[PDB]
């Protein structure tokens, strides 16, 4: 079943852990992590350089990424490039990728990878540039972990959730809502619906088609 | 000064996030195993949901004890949850100036609501989601939050368009010549148009 390759200059940060949702799956999926510097040939193992046209920071070189993806990818590969400028990664995306035979995730710095890498790959395989949110990360590594977790839990083998409770029924003078103790499946369903409504309207009005 | 305490039943997951000079006292991250605060020999952290339904809910007595020991009145308690307010860059900026963050990592189904409600009577509590996809638990979200916050700690809109570096020609593709023109006003305008087109294509919501 599914193969996931992750390419990064911080392979220890990805390093698959038994005691993980992904770790259990590994013990249905195979996850391999590759050090990008493996495909460098200068003594300094240089993966980036200053941007053409100017600007702050560095851009990852196309040469190294090309050699790396040449080796790892096939025409059947779905190449995932986490980036702040990507299409939104959503739950629909997770379901779609959950049926893929082979995901390769290219982790780069925020400033990004030379655009020609994605352009070149697209001539040979499917390429998806995606953002997991509008906060700013220093690199794609944490995004890769999020994507893997969201995808792996869907592999064979709307409205916000309201508040949940468990035992004891009273705790620090705070009681569980009595309807939840009443065993009335209908009243419980109605209460839960109303709680989710209040919470969605308050926290995520966008989900119900309202202004933010 | 910034102290981050993370509480999780997967402490090894959180160890990875090295990172810089704590020797200057700018940033300390401590990860705590939630099972430290369990009451029974089976080290139980969750229980069946009241009112029925699938999954488990994390126990209030365990989390209550953990937060009692870890938190103070000055703490900003962060609770990652799919039902949370959106975590944004503005949020990250605000939290970057906090003396003490405690991140309570729970499973998707959640922590008994009384835990957060109780904590909010003596400290600031923030329930947040990092996105509208489903994770099994809050650990990955904590990593995302920790990264977005700490890079704004010193010493630790439109989409950006394509970027390029050497060599000028690679596998049949040349860098856009405008970028080599030495006309920096034109370069800015070109980049603005690239940004416009990419935003329209990928994130029309931003407009
Ligand atoms: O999805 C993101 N959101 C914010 N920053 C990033 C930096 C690198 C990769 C990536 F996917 C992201
Ligand atoms: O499923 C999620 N989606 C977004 N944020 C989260 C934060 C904590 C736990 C969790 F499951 C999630």
């Amino acid at each position: 079943s599914m193969k996931i390759d992750v390419v990064t200059i911080f392979p220890e940060y990805l390093q698959p852990v038994r005691q993980s949702l992904p770790g259990k799956a590994i013990d249905l999926v195979d996850v391999a992590v590759h050090d990008l510097r493996r495909w460098t040939h200068d003594v300094h193992k240089s993966v980036d350089d200053s941007p053409y046209g100017g600007g702050p920071g560095m851009v990852m070189k196309p040469t190294v990424w090309g050699d790396a993806l040449d080796e790892i990818c096939t025409s059947e590969t779905l190449l995932v490039v986490p980036t702040p400028a990507g299409y939104p990664f959503t739950q629909e995306t997770a379901w779609q990728w959950s049926t893929e035979d082979h995901l390769v995730i290219a982790c780069g710095r925020y400033e990004g990878i030379d655009q020609r890498v994605a352009d070149d790959a697209a001539t040979r395989m499917r390429v998806r540039e995606v953002s997991i949110g509008d906060y700013v990360l220093n690199g794609g590594e944490a995004a890769a972990l999020v994507i893997i977790e969201a995808v792996l839990r869907l592999v064979p083998g709307s409205l916000l959730e309201g508040p949940s409770y468990t035992r004891p029924p009273s705790w620090r003078g705070m009681d569980v809502p009595p309807v939840l103790l009443s065993g009335d499946h209908a009243k419980i369903a109605a209460w839960r619906a109303e709680q989710s409504r209040q919470r969605t309207i308050e926290r995520r009005p966008d989900l119900l088609g309202f202004d933010s």
